[PDB]
């Protein structure tokens, strides 16, 4: 991989504040589909995604750009929409955190070094 | 008229709007004409591209932040209204992948 400002950014600014958040617990792991009893979540799942995958990522320098990091974050939250009912209480946390998500990445330094 | 908004015009409503898996994006969801008679139960905030371009086009937007939220509610209620499997998802990631390719390199300001 390689590090850019906008890499550091999604880490330091984006990241650190979704991390901290009170809705942010249950992403801050890979679902446990066992221990929550949900068998079908890998049979409709394909792409586990959760930011704790994210921040090691981004600590041993996966990404080559920051677009890649995006597309994680998105597929976390986008894995979330799919599986679950739309009334569940986990959608609404989703749904927050992605707003903050967009959010700064609408304030990340435009040029990536 | 900031430069984010005049960016998310001319290089993703441009790129999105005229993608071959846009059409059923471009105007708001026909519930009667798809016989989908929960679909306002559901989505309780229907968005498209057609209202997205038109906002674009109308300068409605005060900023950059609002103009995306209104993209990821349209992707959004997609994901949550539809089945897993149903081939809309697939459009629907398809666009978005698009959308985020772009908006990371959106100017700043
Ligand atoms: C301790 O971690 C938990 C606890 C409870 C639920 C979830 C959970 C369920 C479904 C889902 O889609 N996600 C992203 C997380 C995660
Ligand atoms: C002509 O317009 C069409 C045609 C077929 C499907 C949809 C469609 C269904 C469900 C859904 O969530 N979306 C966003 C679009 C729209």
């Amino acid at each position: 991989g390689r590090v850019t400002n906008q890499l550091q950014y999604l880490h330091k600014v984006v990241m650190k504040a979704l991390w901290k958040h009170q809705f942010a617990w249950p992403f801050r792991q890979p679902v446990d589909a066992v221990k929550l009893g949900l068998p079908d979540y890998h049979k409709i799942i394909k792409q586990p995604m959760d930011m704790g995958t994210i921040k090691r990522r981004l600590e041993n320098n996966y990404y080559w750009a920051a677009s890649e990091c995006m597309q994680d974050f998105n597929t976390m939250f986008t894995n979330c929409y799919i599986y679950n009912k739309p009334t569940d209480d986990i959608v609404l946390m989703a749904q927050t955190l992605e707003k903050i998500f967009l959010q700064k990445v609408a304030s990340m330094p435009q040029e990536e070094q």
